[PDB]
């Protein structure tokens, strides 16, 4: 499923990620956008082989089993392809625990380099939350 902006930031909003370890509901809309251009079906290999996955672009080597990823970890207690769905609730479900772990967003790369520092209220605004 490729996501409308607003529809994302809804179904966000919905799964408690607004204010989420602080951090506002433009953050997550701008971070999928520029991980996953809102598609949850996207995959990107990495150089040490393992791979992200979703619209937030969860990494197999430490957050999901993909059964290719050696000596990796399944902090999430999922396939990696659940991260895949339609449905979001495992992705945002898994994102909530990696942006508790001490870093906050910037475990996300796109996060840091795209979204942090700018005006991330213009990810939401128009739509009717």
């Amino acid at each position: 499923k490729v996501f409308g902006r607003c529809e994302l930031a809804a179904a966000m909003k919905r799964h408690g990620l607004d204010n989420y370890r602080g951090y506002s509901l433009g953050n997550w809309v701008c971070a999928a956008k520029f991980e996953s251009n809102f598609n949850t079906q996207a995959t990107n290999r990495n150089t040490d082989g393992s791979t992200d996955y979703g619209i937030l672009q969860i990494n197999s080597r430490w957050w999901c089993n993909d059964g290719r990823t050696p000596g990796s970890r399944n902090l999430c207690n999922i396939p990696c392809s659940a991260l895949l769905s339609s449905d979001i609730t495992a992705s945002v479900n898994c994102a909530k625990k990696i942006v508790s772990d001490g870093n906050g967003m910037n475990a996300w790369v796109a996060w840091r380099n795209r979204c942090k520092g700018t005006d991330v209220q213009a990810w939401i605004r128009g739509c009717r939350l």
